[PDB]
């Protein structure tokens, strides 16, 4: 399997994509456990930028409520979990 | 807006995903001072699992062929770097 340049680039400059976002662990909020599942999966700015002090970052954003299930062993619910999800992404100076 | 559970869980469940892999200067003998891109998109596995302890590993993987633009001022040429690409994965007990 050879993947050709054109595709290697396009796909790993700069731009949203699906990013696993531990639950309990990410954000400092709520260290505890019973979620089902413990992570989730969003958008955001990843890749590379054409310089080696250019940074990738958000130039759309946006909050997703993410239904996680909650549990305290007799009683599962179905919570809210939000979090911000980029749409658009820029290479700029990390200043 | 909202994701579903049946939606955030599938996701978020251990497998195979795109996932941005740095070009660090592991590339030995890699003369270039300058990839392009300086990264590269793999499929590894990621996710998490239903419960600590277990994690989630490849059950099926192979090397993956990146085509890599390589830089010395004179002029660039491309090159090839390898890695490991995960095609399955699964739920294993702590190591």
């Amino acid at each position: 399997k050879v993947v050709s340049w054109i595709d290697v680039y396009t796909r790993a400059t700069c731009q949203p994509r699906e990013v696993v976002v531990p639950l309990t662990v990410e954000l400092m909020g709520t260290v505890a456990k019973q979620l089902v599942p413990s992570c989730v999966t969003v958008q955001r700015c990843g890749g590379c930028c054409p310089d080696d002090g250019l940074e990738c970052v958000p130039t759309g954003q946006h909050q997703v409520r993410m239904q996680i299930l909650m549990i305290r062993y007799p009683s599962s619910q179905l919570g809210e979990m939000s979090l911000e999800e980029h749409s658009q992404c820029e290479c700029r100076p990390k200043k």
